[PDB]
Formats: structure tokens, C-alpha cells, sequence
């Protein structure tokens, strides 16, 4: 079984409005949130904050330099979900294929994220994707934790 799955929530201090509003129509803010992980965010086609716009990420992982270019599979603007494939980049080195769910829950006084993962690796041998479940976390801290009072 190459197929796997990833499940990670946590709970945020932040405003889950405003993390969707980032995820959704303006992920380039990540870039100024989270400077070390991602570098860039640069839109290719479409629209912002719509189904079958294409995302271009230029980001860092133990100190290299990756990329990826994603499409926006489903947004969900009720459950506050959206859903990235990745279309190309270092990750299919790997993964035959990859999918990115960040869903936020806005009720009701907690506010949480949850990143779901699912992959499919093309060896056996090929590692979970820890490393990158990791860094979506610290990518969240650091969008919560920004400009704080
Ligand atoms: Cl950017
Ligand atoms: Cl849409």
C-alpha cells in the first residue's frame, strides 16, 4: 500500500476567519508571516480564491530551496476548507501524487486548523511526509503568532 494519510489539527490564538481569508484569497501573505519556509506565492492562473486557480510556491525545507505548483482542487466556503493537488514540483520526486487539505473551524469560542494530507508514494521505501506535516505546523504558528501584541 503506497497510499497514505496525514491528519494533523491544532488548536490557534488567532482569528479563524482570518486564516481561511489567508488559505483562500490571500495566500501571498505567507510569504511576509512566514519568511524562513516560503519565499513566494505567486499566482499563475485565475483568481485568487477560486477552484482551478494555479499556485506557484517558492519555500524551504531543512534549508533547500523547493518548489511546487499547486491547483486549487475544492473550496468549501461553509466548512472553511480548501484543497490543494500538487501538479508538479521537488514533492513528485516522491509522491506520484499529492493532495493538501487546510480546514479551519471557526466555532465556537476555539479556533482550530487542521491539515490533511493525502499521498501516494511511488517506492515502498519513499519516507512519510513528517518533515512537511512540520513544516505546515510551523507555517500555522507563525501566521497565528504574527505582529502580536
Ligand atoms: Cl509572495
Ligand atoms: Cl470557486
Amino acid at each position: 500500500d503506497l497510499s497514505g494519510k496525514m491528519v494533523k489539527q491544532v488548536e490557534i490564538l488567532s482569528d479563524g476567519i482570518v486564516f481561511y481569508e489567508i488559505f483562500r484569497y490571500r495566500l501571498y501573505l505567507i510569504s511576509e508571516m512566514s519568511p524562513v519556509n516560503i519565499q513566494g506565492v505567486d499566482l499563475l492562473e485565475g483568481n485568487w480564491g477560486t477552484v482551478g486557480s494555479v499556485i506557484f510556491f517558492k519555500y524551504t525545507i531543512d534549508g533547500k530551496e523547493k518548489t511546487a505548483k499547486d491547483i486549487v482542487e475544492a473550496i468549501d466556503e461553509e466548512t472553511k476548507s480548501v484543497t490543494f493537488k500538487i501538479v508538479e514540483g521537488d514533492l513528485m520526486e516522491l509522491y506520484k501524487t499529492f493532495i493538501i487539505i487546510v480546514q479551519v473551524d471557526t466555532k465556537g469560542e476555539h479556533n482550530s486548523v487542521t491539515w490533511t494530507f493525502h499521498y501516494e508514494k511511488l517506492k515502498e521505501d519513499v519516507e512519510e511526509p513528517n518533515t512537511l506535516m512540520n513544516f505546515c505546523i510551523e507555517i500555522t504558528k507563525d501566521i497565528e503568532t504574527y505582529h502580536l501584541k
